[PDB]
């Protein structure tokens, strides 16, 4: 016996548009509906939860330990514990791995892991203690500063996307075609109802009416090639990366309920998947979108799998440029990759995104009867993270 | 196989006073000194590090994933990984448990773990995207909001301290004595040089001069009972908890280099300790200070130890009120607890604290030849974390 | 010598709604349009103007001396002078009076005078020099603080409205019926093109298309009594003053070209009127709304006129409570007061209001053939101002 | 007869250094003390005051109509009226002319007029109603934005001071020599007790000790030429204007009690002087410092005086450059100009300054026995204000 951890249930909120559906909704409120959903979906009571682990990159101003606020809201008992973590864009997936490890070391039985992010609610800030004798000073967008910018060179992540576009010789036309495809695929999945199983509706509490949000709002309908082609390079004036072939700024939460394989068998739960391996690797910050390459490779080696053994893949679409370079290097069949669209369409709620794509993978593996899956993301500052899933 | 992880080496900066020695030093610069130090003290090169894991509660405005910043600054290679975590006051110790689990489950060989915090540099913020159509709005002190306030009932942690004072019938005099004793013990320890081993000096790079910081500046010298007795209660106009019998606002970093016991041996390292067990449990938020009770018990049970087996103990002094209740309920010999003073004197740099007291425990264990230790902290929002360590 | 000052010409921008048509238009820009307008209307060249005087209450962040900025934009030469003034709500009419005095004392020949206000562009502010060691601080809405709040009692102007309402025993129903009557009057005048003459169109300079504003946007079309009677008290909680029976938050500018009666004859100008008298008087800030009573009476005594001699009156509608009280006490025929509706419908761009209503009176006095006219406003901090005008 | 308007009395606070003696004193508190002092020194009851006129450039956040606040706090009754005005740096001397005009037009019997300024209390601000969707923004220093920045070309007043220097060929050694001379003259005078009479003491209400400010604290004692020659230029990096030969940022208030000459004589009051003329003129903004030239020539033509005639002058030293050029062109004897020093030494409380120098002139005229006096100032944006005084 070697530990075997399973994913008993999963869920996500719709991914809200920047200052959209979740514009004034705290990340923990989203996370709390996702916690209640995994619990209800699994047939597990809040009472049984030992720990809640929630990847989250932008918690400034939300109060002490937003993960515990989420667990507490969801009725997870005070006797349980909770914590937040930050491996930037990888966070939501990394948390799942960290969850797995709690069970594997005998420290916990039942874990809810994933991530949550409200980019809309990220505040602007300034260090004012010393005090500003005289003159103007900057109020800093914490979302840009703490979530989207390279810490060591100063530039937007998009600049790394360009570095990757230049290196892999990825034309504007390749990048835009990829973008348009992500949209059209995500539209088709959405229209066919392929996101319903994974999405838990979220009730946005109002003064003048409650609003039920259960549709991914960032997905553009009838996206045209021309709409992409017309855009201006966003980061480099003779660049190639645009706001249309990059993912956006988004809100959401996503999580999974985990237990041992034998525990799921005792409870009669038909799990979404066995966690067969995971990995995280570093790369050059300058080309951070390449992260998935060494991370997926290492994850696969750990499972004893060939790239060609995979039946479905979710590789997060930070930028068309990096998603393209990843697909090229790995060489896996692109028809099995982000089959229901990706982040360019669906969005990128940073700390939740790793769990969001996991949710998409898992519910698509169930529906198509895919045996072996892999989810992976690039990570600002130069890292990768990947996870292998096998169906039971 | 039952993995066995050792702490090969450890270090910490001196603990800075609010807006004092480290007033404009970013937390990751503190962390980077400590990473370098654990490496040099262990005889391990930075190239050998697989992951850096740093608890940090107040990273707003520092830029993306300060743990990575710290790790890169210290010459940890881009191929390694790094991430931050947040379990409030527990974080710096939890990070060490979580680094242990990385090695236990075969994912890493070498981990640097602890925490870092610059409460000084924590900014003021506001959510300003929606705009403010009209009326006044708060610029919120992130330090207080995200670090020191109960997220549910809204009040300062001192209120939970009052709740513990009331419940355990802890007089003002008893709290003040406890406080004065922490000061006196820390001063003794400092003058005799007992912080020297644990502290790595930190160079505050100036303009008109580099200043080396290697002494704990929060410790007040010649602290009198009358100076404690004269203070007004800080949270409850007829309460008992004061600025003097509470910890302060502080800046620091602290860490442990971890590896398997078989690896230390290969390397010929004489480790500071073996991690025999850890535990984290929740309690009622209203009395979060009682955290250490169920976590310490669970940790000892896990280790197979009685309370009486312990030779040394570091229990973090957030508030004299809670430190007293912990010591009462546990009933361990108070002459073995915080033998070189605690956080009322030394300071409480939130995310670094758990690794700070682990540092103090390890180096005193080595000094005096103590076989069995325990580090534990209370955690805001109602938790506790604890770790058992055995000498080799 | 008996001087004799005439208003050669006059014009106002339309009145914009809070965060509306002029949401991003600086005051002096609205001001500059009005300055050139009175010049073009009078057939006097900008280079003939000796001085510009503009009432302005909320000039924070617009830069040095916005009166000099509006004058310069409007093509008044540098050899001239310009200044701003603040008698709060009465500033715009008071400036008109200050200009008359320049000519009377032989210090100037041609003056432009009035007021300008952008309540939209009023910032939030905080005193931040000392620095802020710890704790939240307030970001202060200068529109509320410097414009709508009584300095001596600390409450909103609407509270002084409650006071006057209680003093005069003005029912909610009476206050509301005034409010609907003012809206219906205004909506009638607008449709009928009675505001055309005085309104000079303003061009909102844009990126994605220029826009011409020439219609008062705050007037509610189809104002009903039932819609009024549904609202809640805005200030007091069993009060009588609502948002529907008080004036709004608005932007705009208004001015008048002044010169000696003889000067206008030299130039073939047919003046809108002769300034016969003016007067300002103080009252209790708690009932600041009563201000127009002593002021209007003083003004009438200086003119050597009786109340019944007036053919037309513009008495500013700060609050239906106060407007109703003033009218009740003076006993001037309601049918000659605010004939084209008042501020409850038109809005109340503070610094500009007083020239605003001067414009309305002057042009409607031209139109119907009225010979004697009176303008008056209540003033925050417990003042009144008034002016008497006679047709040539 | 003729409108003959006299200064019955005069008083001024000491001028404070920036963030110094009056660091947390609101302007209106400084103003109230000065209004009370003009009344006492004259022997006039506060209830006899008709209206109060206070220049003031930086009222952001002080609340509704600070001139009204000054007046009420000073004990002037609610019946009186009060308002502020901004002709920037001339505001405080222009206000005296405005009040004179109230009495000359027969609209008022007794006026208190001057200026007030807390440049230390001036806050930082931003326009945030619309909201800041994404990205960094500036919090703006209103002192700078609204007080010392030319709104047209964008630059600090010291650049226009540079423009006058290059134009007038005023060396670094020439301006330095004027600066030292203005400090010695001002220090000498202060030691002699020559500011005593004009100054009313102000009481800084403290918590741990009240403090009596009765000395100009911006004056620097033992001012040498070498410290002045060792300064780096502040505005132009290879320039000629420094912090040392330019005026400073300061706090203070100052005023004059006004009434007709016939009136003074009824009350048995020996006036400080009679206002014989005044004037205000525009100039090229770029070279704003030259304002005092055409304004004094004008003032003198309206008095029907020659420059020679003058027995004493107070020409405001905004900068050493603008000053020397105003001294050079007009050709008035330098010995009678700023005889007790100037604004370089004493300081420059923007909206109060004009009223400040009027005080020095009036009181020094009284002591030394000068019959004819002139005060004058340059004004940002390109204006001059000036006033001719005659002793009885």
């Amino acid at each position: 016996s070697t530990p075997s951890i399973v994913i008993a249930s999963a869920a996500r909120t719709a991914v809200g548009s920047f200052n959209g559906a979740f514009a004034n909704t705290p990340a923990h409120e989203l996370g709390a509906t996702v916690i209640s959903a995994v619990l209800e979906r699994a047939g597990v009571a809040a009472g049984e939860v030992n720990e809640v682990i929630l990847g989250q990159v932008l918690p400034a101003g939300e109060g002490a330990n937003p993960a515990r606020q989420a667990a507490m809201k969801a009725g997870v008992p005070q006797e349980a514990t909770a914590w937040g973590m930050n491996q930037l864009c990888g966070s939501g997936l990394r948390a799942v791995a960290l969850g797995m490890q709690q069970i594997a070391t005998g420290d916990a039985s039942i874990i809810v892991a994933g991530g949550m992010e409200s980019m809309s609610m990220a505040p602007h800030c300034a260090h004012l203690r010393g005090g500003v004798k005289m003159g103007d000073f900057k109020m800093i967008d914490t979302m840009i500063k703490d979530g989207l910018t390279d810490a060591f060179y100063g530039y937007h992540m998009g600049t790394t996307a360009e570095n990757v576009a230049k290196q892999w010789q990825l034309s504007r036309d390749e990048q835009d075609a990829f973008a348009v495809a992500s949209q059209n695929k995500a539209e088709a999945a959405q229209k066919d109802g392929r996101f319903k199983d994974e999405i838990v509706p979220f009730i946005v509490k109002g003064r003048k009416g409650d609003i039920t949000v259960d549709a991914d709002e960032y997905i553009r309908h009838g996206a045209t090639l021309d709409s992409m082609a017309k855009l201006r390079p966003a980061f480099d004036k003779e660049g190639t990366v645009t706001a249309g072939n990059a993912s956006g700024l988004n809100d959401g939460a996503a999580a999974a309920l985990l237990m041992s394989e034998a525990e799921a068998s005792r409870r009669g739960i038909q799990p979404l998947g066995r966690i067969v391996s995971w990995a995280t690797v570093g790369v050059d910050p300058k080309v951070m979108g390449t992260g998935p390459i060494p991370a997926s490779r290492k994850a696969l080696e750990r499972a004893g799998w060939k790239i060609g053994d995979l039946d479905l893949v979710e590789a997060n679409e930070a930028f068309a440029a990096q998603a393209c370079a990843v697909n090229k290097d790995l060489g896996w069949d692109p028809s099995i990759v982000n089959v229901n669209g990706g982040a360019i369409a669906i969005g990128h709620p940073i700390g939740a995104s790793g769990a969001r794509i996991l949710n998409t993978l898992l519910f698509e593996m169930k529906r198509r009867g895919a045996r072996k899956g892999l989810a992976t993301l690039c990570i600002g500052g130069g890292m990768g993270v990947a996870m292998c899933i096998e169906s039971l």
